[PDB]
């Protein structure tokens, strides 16, 4: 679902 990587 949900992969946020900055």
């Amino acid at each position: 679902k949900l992969v946020f990587f900055a």
